């Protein structure tokens, strides 16, 4: 007998051209003086303005001022121009970045106080929110259908998410349209973004019905078109089959939890460089193979399912797949010493590494990453 | 360039023994003083009082005074009902029609009105509510995931659904120990409604990924485990495994709305008696073959996804499904004239007809019926 609660709160308008619908939402919802939140390549590009003018005065006002990694100051920038604007509602523009500190922004600017005061601190956050409108640019992190905003904190050297229910986006505009300009090693590495959340979010402990016909839907969706999107950005099928994977990746993951190849992720991007989608599909099919046989046959029936023969036959597509699309398939050119192999092992142990299928020890880890030091 | 919105702004509570979390869900939502909305078969039983007892105060009213086809003046009894004695949130636990009177009711409540003025009136009803916590006791109609409540004036003669998006539940618990108690009869009707909505979401003209996703989940559980259900009461796999596919083709079904068996059933239904479920059955088959080569062969792949060979082969096993477990393949026992035959073609001709992938013609329901009017 299984149990498991389900909620998704989120509503996706899908379509190409639909980001010109934030009229409609605002219009619907009775609010005005939105705050659109986007890195300036959105507004050097023209996009922000078009979106902007398309709003009809809808969107009044424009933040850019915040970093890939975005930090708490970042978020308070943000939420006291909410305040001097009188904004009402938000557009999260961009990548998980954006998606990020407009979750958190919505939030504080109903308050006096800084981020960081509930930034770690196991301090809830207050459920009172401006409504957001997410737009992702990338296919994808999957961050417009979660409640989730992973900030820093630079003067004190913190990294952690901040959970809330009230940053979940009232509406997610997923608009293949805003992906065009993604450049192919962008593509190809939140393209295994996509794939690692599918199929981890199905393998998790944590796995449930709904979350695993999501998944199926989109790892099938990305073996087919993310060749097609590397090699030709703006055929627009395999862009919106991207994005289509993408947002469904993200209902996904949400709630099953990813596992081993997102904690190894942590350390390869925070340490070496990596970036995060990549990172996850350096180590995609290496678990894979250790989790063949994993929940009496599911991940069996999983790979049957999406069109292989069985896991070892997806492994090695994922593996062709890398190979194809220009991700890393080792780490031999990163001259990893023993005391930098180590620090993997141990940093790789996140909780994430317990929802596996199959135990991962230190041993397996230690395995894992002398394999990856000495293959190109 | 495919476009599509979906929301589903259900929380679902799955699992065996779960309906004594009402008062769980009462205290998060600081609500106090519910009515259970339920047949009188689960006063009788006991089953009613065992979960108010367990919601400790929670649920203080219990309204069962209402008929398999709810009346608006029933549902107009339940809103006074709720009046008199103060009630802040509806628990419904029963079949449809359990759930529809629950959600009329916890909107006309909090006016003066009849239901009446918003039953195929079209005026729209007013959007305020009490919460509705939706107990489903079969697997299923799929109602706890859905904004429709279907009603009948009696006094006019109206049957007629009412749309509004104050009628989704709040949450859904989905326990499958209140369907142990339902009769095989009962089960293979409602089980092929399951099946029903899962095929018709799927090849629905409003079709969306999504839904397709929970469409093909639930229809390869009906094939494996309705049988079992049938012949096995107390099997609690198979009733676990058919409520899991009853609320995931309620998922299914809402967005991309049901097509041709569903607008053939209502005739069948309303008319000649014929359970919801069943009538729905007894046409499945017929439109598969009809429908397997359309969308440029979309239904071929579902068909190959949940485990058949072709359309043909699947449209078979549903055939051999019903005859297994009791269900109608035809209509000759009712010895149609050529007039109760041409009502059962012109009426068939409902709004969702125009969903079917196919243009069904009246020239193609006339063969059809004269072929169940002719067939055991
Ligand atoms: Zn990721
Ligand atoms: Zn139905």
């Amino acid at each position: 007998g299984m149990l498991w609660d389900y909620a998704q709160p989120v509503t996706i308008r899908f379509g190409k051209g639909r980001a010109m619908e934030i009229k409609d939402i605002a219009e619907a919802m009775g609010l005005h003086d939105g705050i659109m939140v986007t890195p300036k390549f959105f507004v050097d590009s023209g996009e922000a303005q078009r979106l902007i003018d398309a709003s009809d005065g809808a969107v009044s006002t424009v933040f850019t001022d915040f970093s890939p990694n975005p930090d708490v100051t970042e978020v308070d920038a943000c939420a006291e121009i909410i305040r001097k604007n009188h904004c009402e509602f938000v557009v999260a523009m961009g990548g998980g970045s954006a998606m990020d500190v407009s979750k958190a922004a919505a939030s504080i600017c109903l308050t006096d106080d800084s981020i960081a005061d509930y930034h770690g601190t196991g301090k809830a956050m207050p459920q009172k929110h401006l409504p957001i409108i997410a737009l992702p640019t990338t296919a994808g992190t999957g961050s417009e259908v979660t409640c989730v905003s992973v900030l820093t904190n630079r003067k004190l050297g913190k990294k952690a998410p901040i959970v809330s229910d009230g940053f979940f986006p009232s509406v997610a505009i997923v608009d293949p349209e805003l992906t065009y300009s993604v450049p192919p090693k962008i593509t190809a590495s939140t393209g295994m973004d996509v794939l690692s959340q599918a199929i981890e979010g199905f393998w998790s402990k944590g796995h449930q019905p709904i979350c695993d016909s999501c998944a199926a839907h989109a790892a099938k969706l990305v073996f087919k078109y993310l060749p097609i999107a590397v090699a030709e950005p703006h055929n627009e099928e395999a862009r919106e089959k991207m994005c289509e994977a993408s947002v469904i990746a993200g209902l996904a993951f949400t709630l099953p939890k990813t596992t081993s190849s997102h904690a190894c992720s942590f350390p390869l991007t925070n340490i070496h460089g990596i970036p995060h989608g990549e990172a996850c599909g350096l180590t995609l099919d290496y678990f894979a193979r250790i989790n063949k046989d994993a929940q009496h046959g599911r991940v069996q029936e999983f790979a049957r399912g999406i069109g292989f023969k069985d896991v070892d036959a997806m492994a090695d597509a994922i593996h062709d797949l890398k190979v194809r699309i220009g991700m890393r398939t080792g780490l031999k050119d990163l001259n990893l010493t023993e005391e930098q192999i180590a620090d993997l092992v141990r940093i790789s142990r996140h909780p994430n590494l317990y929802n596996n299928p199959v135990e991962i020890t230190d041993d397996m880890l230690d395995t894992m990453y002398h394999y990856l030091a000495s293959t190109d």
